[PDB]
C-alpha cells in the first residue's frame, strides 16, 4: 500500500476530472466530495467510484459542466436546475441563499432536479450542522429495490441523511440507503467474492440468495426493516423526485449510453434553525444526548467511525493501494 | 367468547366526548380527542383506538396530563410556528396552530411546526393526513416514553418515537405511512399481554437483556428493538433530536411519574413539516405521485401503506364499527349513561 495526504488526494482527483472534461468548479466539487469519503472511510463512495464517474461522463450521459440554474421560489423555498450535472455543484450554487433563508425564516427547502449523484449523503448535511443548523436529505437512485410484498424492482437504493449539531463535538450524522445493503457494497463483495448475509436481495427470477452475482445480474436488492424500510423507500422516490421535478428512480436508463452508472434523478434538502424563537439551545439537548447514549452502552454513535478514520487520515495520511495510486496518477 | 356490537362513526365520536368532558378536559380537547379516538377505531389502528380510553383517563385522574391546557401559540418566523402545550395533549396544540402553519406553508413554500411540553397518546396518521388532504405533503415524529434500547447498548433510553409522512395522490385518498421506529408499538405488547399471547420473536428482550416473546417480560422490567437494526436505531435517535430536542420538549428518559400513580401518557413534544410540493414548480406533484402509485400495482405491491387503514375505514362507514359488548357497556358507563 501507499500513503497520500487528504489535500494531495483532492488534487490528484481535481486533476483527474478536468483532463476528463469537467469545468474546473466541477472538479473543485467532486475532487473534495470524493477524497473527503475516501479520508472517512466511506469505501463504497471514495475512489472506489472514479471509474464510474468517468465511464458517465464519457457518453455525455451526465454533463460535467453544467450550470446550476437557481430559483428563488419563496421565502423559505429554493429550487436549482442541476441541468443533467451532478447534485453537488448545484447544492453549492443554492447553498448561500438555502442558509440566508433557513435563517431568517426558521425552516428553508432546495428542490435540486436534473442531477446525478454519485456519492454518500453525509458530505451535503454535515456543513449545515458544522454551522449550527440542522439537515436531512434524501435522493433516490436507480431502479434495482423490490416494494415490501412485491415482484419487481422499481424503487432506488433511496437513502435518506440527517445533520445536527452537538455542542461538545463533531456534527451527529446519519447517512444510510433505504435498501438492506447499498449497491456499491453488492459490487465488492462481488468482486471480493464474498456471499451476503441473507435478506439482501433476490436473483433475476426473484428467489432470495447470497450471492451478490445473483443480484448483479438482473437480480434485486430489498428494502431495510421490510414493510418499513419500503415505505421511507417510497417516501424518498416522492421527495427527491415527485417533488423536485427531478426522474423517479424508474424513469430513465442507460441503455444509449455505454458505460452510464449516475442516476439521473433528484435530491431534497431540508435545513432547520433549531433555534429559532427557542428558548433553549439544541446543541446543549444534543449533546445531552449523546451524553445519556454513552450512559447506556452504546460506544458507537452514527458517524463515530468516520470521525475516528478522518482524524487518522488527517493525522497519519490517507491509506491506499499503491496500484490504486499509481492507476489515478496514470489518469491525471 | 365476547358477543360484539357495532356503533356508528358518529355515536362514537359523541360517546368519547362525553368521556372526556366527565373526566376534566375542556371541550375543545374532547373534541379533538374524541374524533382522533374514534377516527383510529374506525380505521383499525387498535392499539390507538378505544384500548387507550383507560390510559387516557387515569393520566387525567392523576393530574398528570392538563386537559384543559390552553396551547400558546408562538408565531417564531416566516415559516416557524412553535407551540407551548402546556403540560397538555398534543392534538389540541397542533389544532390551535393549524390555520397559521398551512398559510406559511402556502405562502413560503414550507413551514415547521414545534411542539413542546405535550402528551401524544394516539396514532400519528390523524395529524398528517389533513394536509395531504390539503394537497400538501407533511412530515412528523413524535419521541414516547423510554424502552428501546439503542443499537449496541445495553439498557433501554429511546421511546417507541414514530414517524408519519403524507402526500396527495390525484387519483385517491393521500398516501400516507405511520410507523414506530421500535420493531412494535408499545401498545400493542400491551394488547398482546392482555389477550395472553405471545410476540413474533426478535422485537424485545428481558430484564436480562436476553431475547423474548412474552409482552409480560418486556413490560417487566425488559425493552423493545429498534426495527432494521443499526438503521432503525439512527432514526430513532433522529426522532429524539428532532421532537423533543428541537421543540424543547422532554427527551423520553426526560420525565417522571413515579409521583403519579396511574399516569401513562409521554410529556414530550412533536416536529412537524409541511410542504407545499408545487411551490415554484413547474409540474404537479400529485400527477407524479399518482404514477408512482400506478407504477407500485404494476410490480405487484397490492398493499401499499395507508390501504389496509381505508378499507377498514369503507368497511366501518358501511356496517359500522364492531366493538364488544363489554367494552361498548364500559364506555356507556364512563360516559354518564
Ligand atoms: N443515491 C446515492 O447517492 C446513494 C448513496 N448511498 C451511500 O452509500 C452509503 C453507505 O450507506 P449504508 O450502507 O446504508 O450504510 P450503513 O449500513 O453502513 O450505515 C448507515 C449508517 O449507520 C450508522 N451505523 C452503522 N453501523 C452502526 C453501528 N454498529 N452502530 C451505530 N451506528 C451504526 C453509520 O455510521 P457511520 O457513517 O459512522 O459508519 C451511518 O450513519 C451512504 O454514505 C449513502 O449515502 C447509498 C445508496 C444510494
Ligand atoms: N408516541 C406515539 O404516539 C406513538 C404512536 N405509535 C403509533 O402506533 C402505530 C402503529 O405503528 P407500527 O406498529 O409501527 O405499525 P405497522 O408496523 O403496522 O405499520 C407501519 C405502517 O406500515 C404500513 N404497512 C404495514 N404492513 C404493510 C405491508 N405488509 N405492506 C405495505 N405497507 C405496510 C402501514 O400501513 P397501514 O397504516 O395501512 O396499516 C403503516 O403506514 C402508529 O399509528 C403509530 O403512530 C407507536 C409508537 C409511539
Ligand atoms: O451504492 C448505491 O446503492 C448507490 C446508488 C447510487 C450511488 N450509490
Ligand atoms: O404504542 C406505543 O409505543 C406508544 C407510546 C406512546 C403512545 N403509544
Amino acid at each position: 500500500t501507499q500513503t497520500v495526504s487528504y489535500p494531495q488526494l483532492i488534487d490528484l482527483l481535481r486533476r483527474i476530472f478536468v483532463v476528463h472534461g469537467t469545468s474546473p468548479e466541477v472538479a473543485d466539487v467532486l475532487a473534495e466530495n470524493c477524497a473527503s469519503a475516501q479520508r472517512d472511510g466511506s469505501h463504497s463512495h471514495g475512489i472506489f467510484r472514479i471509474p464510474g464517474y468517468l465511464s458517465s461522463l464519457a457518453s455525455g450521459w451526465v454533463d460535467g459542466k453544467a450550470v446550476p440554474v437557481v430559483e428563488d421560489v419563496g421565502a423559505a423555498f429554493v429550487r436549482v436546475d442541476a441541468c443533467n450535472g451532478f447534485a453537488q455543484p448545484a447544492l453549492a450554487a443554492a447553498r448561500s441563499l438555502l442558509i440566508d433563508k433557513a435563517r431568517s425564516a426558521g425552516v428553508a427547502i432546495l428542490a435540486i432536479r436534473g442531477s446525478h449523484h454519485f456519492a454518500a449523503l453525509w458530505p451535503d448535511v454535515e456543513p449545515f450542522a458544522e454551522q449550527g443548523l440542522v439537515a436531512l436529505s434524501m435522493v433516490n437512485s436507480m431502479t434495482c429495490v423490490v416494494p415490501h410484498g412485491a415482484r419487481q424492482p422499481l424503487f432506488g437504493t433511496n437513502p435518506i441523511a440527517f445533520g445536527a449539531p452537538r455542542a461538545g463535538g463533531e456534527p451527529i450524522v446519519f447517512d444510510l440507503a433505504t435498501s438492506a445493503i447499498a449497491h456499491g457494497d453488492v459490487q465488492i463483495a462481488a468482486r471480493e467474492g464474498r456471499l451476503l448475509p441473507a435478506g439482501m436481495g433476490v436473483d433475476r427470477d426473484g428467489l432470495p440468495t447470497q450471492e451478490p452475482r445473483a443480484i448483479l445480474d438482473g437480480g434485486a436488492l430489498l428494502p431495510f426493516g421490510g414493510h418499513k424500510g419500503s415505505a421511507l423507500s417510497m417516501m424518498v422516490e416522492l421527495l427527491a423526485a415527485g417533488l423536485t421535478g427531478g426522474n423517479f428512480s424508474f424513469e430513465f436508463d442507460w441503455s444509449k449510453h455505454p458505460g452510464a452508472q449516475t442516476p439521473w434523478t433528484g435530491q431534497l434538502l431540508i435545513v432547520i434553525d433549531p433555534d429559532k424563537g427557542a428558548g433553549q439551545h439544541f446543541a446543549q439537548r444534543s449533546e445531552e444526548l449523546v451524553r445519556q447514549l454513552h450512559g447506556v452502552g452504546q460506544e458507537r454513535l452514527p458517524g463515530d467511525r468516520r470521525y475516528l478514520e478522518r482524524a487518522r487520515s488527517m493525522a497519519h495520511g490517507i491509506v491506499i493501494a499503491q496500484a490504486d495510486l499509481e492507476r489515478l496518477q496514470e489518469l491525471a
